Order: structure tokens, then C-alpha cells, then sequence
């Protein structure tokens, strides 16, 4: 069975070839995003970048296709690839978009504190929240 980094790079291509989106076409990707997951023991791979993007990815999609309900996505994501600052970021993301400032600021403080890599990215997210910006993270590279 394929890796991570085979799932990443076939789902990217995906979402390229998604355009123009439509609720049908977001469907289909999100429907894609669940059977990576289901492939990928998250045991094997809690260290593993690509995994981590896969989640985050899952998490992002049903943001937009239900953000009432996207929460649960988000919490799975970092209970399992907790390492990475960008999954911690995402989530706290998701918290400012729903206009849980707090709780944003909170997830931002707690991945500082348990040591989520790198500590540059948490730095700037938590800038731009005390400069009250929409975003924790602009067109980043």
C-alpha cells in the first residue's frame, strides 16, 4: 500500500484538476481525503509531514463544506501529528474564522509550550492575532 508522500502528491493533483470548484467537485475531494485516511495508521505515521498535510487538508475541506461540524477534524489532526506547528496553526485558524479569539490564542500558546516545530511560524501567528489580523499566516514561504 501506498505511503504519505504517494497519497500527497495524488490528492494535489487532484485539487488542480478540481478547478472550477462546485459543491459536486468538493464532494469528490473530500470523499478522496477519507480513503487516504483510511489507508494511513496514523501510528506509522505521527512524525510523518506529508501525513500531517493529509489531515490538515481533510480538516480544511470540511471547514468549508460545514464548518459547524469541522472541529472534530481539527482536534483529530493535532492528537495525531501534534509535532507540527502548521497543524496546531490551522486549527487555531479555524477557532479565529468562527470568532473564538480565545480559544485561537489558546491552541497557539499551548503548541508553544509542548514544543510544536517550527517555533518561527507560532512566533508570527501569534503577531497577527495580537494585531488582530484575519489570518495567522499570510502567503507563506
Amino acid at each position: 500500500g501506498p505511503g504519505p508522500e504517494d497519497w500527497l502528491s495524488l490528492l494535489l493533483k487532484l485539487e488542480k484538476n478540481s478547478v472550477p470548484l462546485s459543491d459536486a467537485l468538493l464532494n469528490k475531494l473530500i470523499g478522496r481525503y477519507s480513503q487516504a485516511i483510511e489507508a494511513l495508521p496514523p501510528d506509522k505515521y505521527g512524525q510523518n509531514e506529508s501525513f500531517a498535510r493529509i489531515q490538515v487538508r481533510f480538516a480544511e475541506l470540511k471547514a468549508i463544506q460545514e464548518p459547524d461540524d469541522a472541529r472534530d477534524y481539527f482536534q483529530m489532526a493535532r492528537a495525531n501529528c501534534k509535532k507540527f506547528a502548521f497543524v496546531h496553526i490551522s486549527f487555531a485558524q479555524f477557532e479565529l474564522s468562527q470568532g473564538n479569539v480565545k480559544k485561537s490564542k489558546q491552541l497557539l500558546q499551548k503548541a508553544v509550550e509542548r514544543g510544536a516545530v517550527p517555533l518561527e511560524m507560532l512566533e508570527i501567528a501569534l503577531r497577527n492575532l495580537n494585531l488582530q489580523k484575519k489570518q495567522l499566516l499570510s502567503e507563506e514561504e
